[PDB]
Formats: C-alpha cells, structure tokens, sequence
C-alpha cells in the first residue's frame, strides 16, 4: 500500500483485525529508527506510560512534551515529567478562549533520517487500549547532505506546510525542530497537511488552517465530476461542539460548504455524521467508561437538536472493531453508492467550530481557537482519479483506499441517543456490569 494509513491495536480482537494495526510500542520500536530524539505533541499524557513505550535503550533520549495546559492543569504535567531528566516541555500558546492544543504528533529524529507521526491517540494507556484510532507513518526522510542545496520539498508541499504549523507556535523548542526538519527530504510525502492554529485569518492568510485549507486544496487539486451533487459527505468524530440553532448557521453553510468543493469551478448534497450511540457505548469493550473520551455535554446537546438527525450509528465490521469505540476522526467524499472515495481525511479535529474555524467580520476573517492537525489523501497525489474502497480492513490491487468503519453508515435508530458524557444511564448495565453516573 502506498498509503500507510494504520489503527491502533486493539485489545480483545481477534488477530487477524490486528495484524497490521500499530501499537505505540511498534512505532517506537528501534525497526522504525534508531531514535536520537523526538518531539510528543499531544492534548493528555500519562509521562509514566509514554517512557514505558520507548525502547529500554531509547528510554533516557531527549523527549519534547508538546501541550496546552495551564496553571494548575499545567503544574501537574510539570509534576509529572521532572522524574526524568531527559523531558522538556512546550506550553503551545493559546491566547483566545477555550482553545485546546489538541494536535497529536510525532516527531521522530534517528540517526538514518527523520519521521513523522501523526495520529489521533492521547498519550495514555486507555488510548491505546480499547479504541478506534488512526495512524499516519511518514516514509523515513533522510538528512540532506551537508552543502547539498535543494528543497527536500514534496509536490504536496508537506515540507514547507509542516514548518509553517510549526512557525505558528513561536517557540523556542520548537524551532529547533524546524531546523531539523529544513535539514531532511521530505520528496516523498504523497499526502498534503491540514492544520488548525489558533487565531483571526483574512486576506491571504485566510485559506491556511481549517476548513478553508481544506477548501483551498480541494479546489486546486480534486476535480468536480458529473453529478458531484449526489457525492455525499461523511464526518466522523468523537466530540462534539456548539453549533447553533439549526444547520445554517455553521453545519451547512459554511462547513459543509468547504466540505464539497471540488475543483476550480462555481446544496442537496446529502451529510452522513457518524457519532457513537449510547447503545453503542453501552455495549463496547470499555462499556461506558468509553463515554469518558466522548466529550458531548447535555447543556450544548440540548440547543441543537436539530442536529441529532444527521446522526449515524458507529459501525466497523470491517477492520472487526463495532466494539471499540472510536477516538479517530475522519471526513471522506464517497460516491453515491459508497464504492469509491474523492479524498479522505484523517484529522484531531472535531465536529467544532474551535477546530475548524468560524467566519466572522461579514466573511472576510476565519477565526479559530485551537491546534488541530491531520493528513489529506487526495487521487491526484497517487496519480488517480478517485480511491476505490477497500473491502475489508484488513484484506487484500494496493491502491484501494482501507476505509476503517462500514459504509454505507447505518442511521440512528428512533430509540438511538447521541452518547452525552454528563448524564446518567442506569436503564442497562454495560458489558462490565455497570451503570454510568457522572
Ligand atoms: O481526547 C482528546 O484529545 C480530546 C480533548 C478535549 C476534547 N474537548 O474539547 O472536548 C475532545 C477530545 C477528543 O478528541 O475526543
């Protein structure tokens, strides 16, 4: 496959839906590279755990903790990491209001070259464990030759675009990394970056973050088909925020709207957003402890109704993993009859205007609030026009494209409920015997 798009491992599958999953351990493994240092940008760590999951021999490398956390929340982390010598710290800025640094990254520095990681896991056990998560493995990039002038520069311009996510930070560790990265051949990156920085967008900064990169890359690079209007759109998330009061406001008027652009030229387009039920939680491998990583708060649930009937049932029969909920987040252009896909897009970000960005001052100014960052497969990297839908997960001509959950997505049904974290369900016990009460 060219596309070295992976899951996590998960515990209680059987092994045919876990050979060829990733766990941690496998990424960090010294057959990746022999690891000098590396930079963790995440949203939650358990510092104990993450040295666990280096290589022995790795364990006293230099580690960057990438975060967002403040004050008290902030001291903890600190807490945390002092133990070991080795561990530096980033605090990302995030100066708007209820912005979280919720990119998860890795920067992998070895001595053959350089990798990047970018995947949808907290660095804890629980992440790992039982979930749905997604996966991008870099190609090992190897260093440029010292006095060797050339771009290392990818035809998807990952290079320059991953060092402008990380310019956005403005901090000192990480331009450090920048160096590094300036100094490797990223050529060979076939997928392009979407990121999410926090901050107020206009003129020609405008198309660099959220949903209008998104905009902008499927504009310039995916062309519009005949009937492009029956192509629907998926969303697949794990959380959710406030929209509005109905669908105009952001879902489909300005969300959407990036969302099925297709080339250069000028909606009853229909919108599938998978979400898990609370049946579905109920009956997962967690049980409803999985609902802990499910952030949706009965106070934005209950503005929006409307949305709810938009929702689909979480369904992954095809990598054997309905059971394990999912803390992946993808958007995809599937055909009308979900057999082949226009792009496909593995992401942090959430179904939320924080992540994706809000236009505001009549249109002209794209605000966002938080780091949010994931990898866009598009046909026109990979010399195609559109990616067949692999038909099942784990099965076996490579350039199909493996989709991790069922298509077409199953509709809630009228006794189905979106999972809301903060109130109680004590109606049926989980399969581990429990009830839920926050
Ligand atoms: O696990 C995370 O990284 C996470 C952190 C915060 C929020 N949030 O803001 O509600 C959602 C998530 C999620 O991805 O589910």
């Amino acid at each position: 496959n060219p596309f070295q798009f992976y899951l996590t491992r998960v515990s209680g599958v059987k092994p045919k839906y876990n050979s060829g999953a990733l766990h941690i351990k496998d990424i960090l493994s010294p057959l990746f590279g022999t690891l000098v240092s590396s930079a963790q940008f995440n949203y939650c760590f358990d510092v104990d755990w993450l040295v666990k999951q280096y290589p022995p021999e790795f364990r006293k490398k230099p580690i960057l903790l990438v975060h967002g956390d403040k004050r008290e929340a902030k001291a903890h982390l600190h807490a945390q990491a002092k133990p070991y010598e080795n561990i530096s710290l980033c605090q990302a800025k995030l100066d708007i209001a209820f912005g979280t640094h919720h990119t998860k990254m890795m920067l992998l520095l070895y001595e053959e070259g350089l990798r990047v990681v970018i995947h949808t896991s907290n660095l804890i056990h629980a992440d790992w464990h039982q979930k749905t998560q997604g996966i991008w493995l870099s190609p090992l990039y190897p260093r440029i030759a010292d006095g060797t002038h050339k771009s290392g520069e990818s035809p998807t311009h990952f290079k320059a675009d991953l060092i402008s996510y990380l310019m956005a930070y403005n901090a000192p560790s990480l331009k450090e990394w920048i160096d590094v990265i300036h100094k490797h051949d990223l050529s060979e990156t076939n997928v392009y970056l979407i990121g999410s920085t926090p901050g107020r967008f206009q003129g020609s900064q405008k198309d660099n973050w959220g949903h209008f990169r998104l905009k902008k890359l499927l504009k310039d690079h995916a062309s519009s088909m005949p009937n492009a209007e029956s192509w629907p759109v998926v969303g697949q998330f794990s959380s959710v925020g406030s929209l509005g009061a109905d669908e105009s406001k952001w879902l489909c008027s300005e969300f959407k709207e990036s969302m099925l652009t297709l080339g250069k030229e000028s909606s009853s387009v229909p919108l599938y957003l998978i979400y898990p039920s609370v049946e579905n939680v109920r009956t997962s491998l967690e049980g409803y402890p999985a609902g802990g990583s499910l952030p949706y708060s009965i106070q934005t649930a209950e503005k929006q109704n409307w949305l709810h009937s938009y929702f689909h049932k979480w369904s992954a029969e095809t990598s054997g993993r309905s059971n394990a909920m999912p803390h992946i987040k993808t958007y995809m252009r599937p055909s009308p009859d979900f057999s082949k896909i226009a792009w496909f897009l593995v992401t942090s970000a959430n179904l939320s205007k924080a992540a994706w960005g809000a236009l505001e001052k009549n249109g002209t100014q794209l605000m966002i609030r938080s780091y949010e960052l994931g990898v866009l497969f598009l046909p026109s990297a990979f010399g195609l026009d559109s990616f067949k839908v692999k038909q099942k997960f784990f099965a076996g001509p490579m350039a199909t494209f493996p989709v991790p959950y069922d298509l077409p997505p199953e509709l809630y049904g009228s006794k189905d409920r979106p999972w809301i974290w903060n109130i109680p369900y004590v109606k049926a016990p989980d399969t581990h015997g429990n009830m839920w009460v926050p």
